[PDB]
């Protein structure tokens, strides 16, 4: 049976257009559209990275993030697995970050998309690849800053051997909520290991 078999959907505060996609998405994989005026609480609440208002009782309110991870991946993630898949709150209208220059490493498709929507709201400059020295040619920034997830891999090794800051996601996401750069010290991925 499909992902969504046996769970309901309210879909809100996107355009007609992401509202219908969202909706065909989940309908393809078994889920239930339900109204703001049904008759039952719908397990979930489908919501923008962002938020919106949610005026009904829902079992979870969870992002756009969040169902298509659990397509991509054709597991039904717990929502509290990983703070993009609830609303996360950010200071609007700040940009903390506009001298900083980010590459992300361990993070694909949606969460990869969506942790480059947030640094990019907050001013920084997001590349794919992570150098210590800028390259005309090919069109890349040296980066001032790594955001992962792990002890491990390639830029976590070089972001070591250059002296650059290797941060978890929470650095980002702190710096988002309070719309003031966080301090990388309280954030190093060589200090996050636990058990």
């Amino acid at each position: 049976e499909g992902l969504f078999s046996q769970k309901s959907f309210l879909v809100l505060g996107f355009s007609n257009e992401n509202e219908s996609n969202i909706a065909n998405i989940i309908k393809e994989n078994a889920g239930k559209i339900m109204s703001l005026l049904s008759r039952t609480v719908a397990d979930y609440a489908v919501v923008p990275l962002l938020g919106c208002e949610v005026e009904a009782t829902v079992g979870e309110v969870v992002t756009n993030t969040w169902l298509v991870t659990c397509i991509d991946y054709q597991t039904l993630f717990d929502p509290k697995s990983n703070p993009l898949f609830t609303p996360v709150p950010v200071m609007t209208g700040m940009t903390p970050l506009e001298d900083c220059v980010i590459s992300f490493s361990q993070c694909a498709g949606a969460e990869k998309e969506s942790l480059t929507f947030l640094a990019n709201l907050l001013g920084a400059s997001v590349q794919e690849y992570f150098v210590r020295k800028s390259n005309a040619k090919k069109g890349m920034f040296a980066s001032t800053h790594l955001i992962l997830k792990e002890r491990g891999g390639s830029k976590y090794e070089a972001a070591k051997k250059w002296n650059l800051p290797a941060v978890t996601i929470a650095w980002l996401l702190e710096t988002a909520r309070t719309g003031k750069r966080a301090d990388e010290s309280h954030f190093l991925i060589e200090n996050s290991t636990k058990e």
